[PDB]
RNA sequence: GGGCCAUCAAGGACGAUGGUCC
RNA sequence: GGGCCAUCAAGGACGAUGGUCC
């Protein structure tokens, strides 16, 4: 698993469609930012677990 | 862009083949990591942009 | 306007809301 | 043990280091 440290305004890269950005920190929560194209799946983990299950978004 | 909302010792994913965590804070630092495959780039901005120049890493 | 804390958010938005202090 | 700040890390490791305060 790689791993790299950064700080609130600063962001990472990964394949040649996707990049993350890390908008703050408020204590033990964190606010962070995705940028992949919606041809590609962005949940969760609380969640896409539940997807991967067999079934897909609710109405 | 997708924004979501994390806390220490969670995850997040993307597509079929990776994954997000926040490994902990350090004030306006913050620890992060990623697993996907090797047979995917993963890089912080800061350098990525330099590979995608037109050329590769020193080794 | 800012610091601190908590919750929601199958959401694609640099997401929302509540509590506390100045 | 914890708060705050800074640096290295083309790194695939739940990565490393320094300053400051309690």
């Amino acid at each position: 698993m790689l791993i790299l440290t950064r700080k609130v305004g600063e962001s990472i890269n990964i394949g040649d469609d996707i990049t993350i950005t890390i908008l703050g920190v408020s204590g033990q929560q964190v606010r962070i930012g995705i940028n992949a194209p919606k041809d590609v799946a962005v949940h969760r983990e609380e969640i896409y677990q539940r997807i991967q299950a067999g079934l897909t978004a609710p109405d």
